[PDB]
């Protein structure tokens, strides 16, 4: 394989500003994890491109309204009334407080007071969340992700972390067989955004063919 | 008073990469705090110019060697053999750990495990350090500096925080009287870097005359 910046802009047009640095980051991460054929690369690029809004969103958005908190984490933020409860009202529209509360004690995070929920909110192309996962990924990649979680918003850690996760979940062999929807299920635990993933995938297959 | 980009670049030649994004910030901050004459403005720009390396260094550098630790905080990191002690060896060349230890429980910071020391390390033109000071200044500027301390590395909060501190410590009236060395003592508690402060001062006086 070989990916050209021309090919990137045709697949991720909204990455014009980042495509220059991402092209080397992606090419190297893809070689590193044997994402090494048009079929493997098209599937990989289609999935990470959906999950990262074409390389423009590498950090999770926690700007929820009180109604959004109640819809998203109802066991936490929905009252017996069908209305946002008092906790939802207290945290509404405050991303740091939302993450610090919602993700406390999740995936190796400390408690609310630790600030771990915000500190280790989702980052990357295929997003990594929680202290223990930043630790695990940082150690697999030889980068200081637990100490510097913001590194996952930068091209090389984002690309290498996504390629590592991809190859480690058997997604290369799924791509070999053309089982794209089965890849979507493994990444999403469902088929949310499948229509969008499929359109990116068919673009990428045409470009990389 | 009016301050032009070309004037700023004549006072701060090394500001060439940021002058365009600092000129309005500085003009507005100076107006806001009555830094409103050539003499007040020349003194202010000379001091913030020295303290920020002509607007090129808006966050403190904590990349110390074990020897630098011992030399900079001899009381904390220097040993009786004139050698860095064991704590200094532990922390050497790790800025996060250095800040977390050296500044813990300083200026409202928590302990070394809180991470306050690094989180609220020095930022701005006249540098602000420590949780309680970020909260003090954020509240006085109406900016969310305690929640987002990195904002003090941006032009408007850096300039406004420096103008607020300047006017709040009587330095406008000292500038009125030409008492430049008195200003240095209030900022530095000594006369360190006075040669460079005076050089910038006389330059600023000529440009703004």
């Amino acid at each position: 394989m070989k990916l050209t910046e021309q090919q990137l802009l045709r697949i991720f047009p909204n990455a014009r500003l980042v495509a220059g640095v991402f092209v080397v980051a992606l090419q190297r991460a893809m070689d590193e994890r044997e994402i090494d054929t048009p079929a493997r690369c098209a599937a990989f690029l289609a999935q990470v491109g959906h999950e990262s809004s074409q390389l423009t969103r590498l950090v999770e958005n926690l700007n929820y309204s009180a109604q959004g908190l109640a819809a998203t984490w109802p066991g936490r933020y929905l009252g017996p009334d069908g209305q946002p409860n008092a906790l939802a009202l207290r945290l509404a529209r405050n991303p740091q407080a939302i993450a610090d509360n919602t993700y406390a004690t999740r995936n190796g995070n400390g408690d609310e007071a630790s600030g771990d929920g915000w500190r280790f909110r989702g980052r990357g192309l295929l997003q990594i969340t929680g202290r223990a996962n930043y630790r695990l990924v940082g150690e697999a990649l030889g980068e200081p992700l637990e100490a510097e979680p913001w590194r996952l918003e930068q091209p090389v850690p984002a690309a290498r972390s996504a390629a590592w996760w991809w190859a480690g979940h058997g997604l290369n062999e799924l791509a070999d067989r053309g089982e794209f929807a089965a890849i979507t299920r493994r990444i999403n635990g469902g088929l949310n955004g499948q229509a969008e993933r499929l359109a990116l995938w068919q673009r990428a297959r045409a470009v990389l063919s």
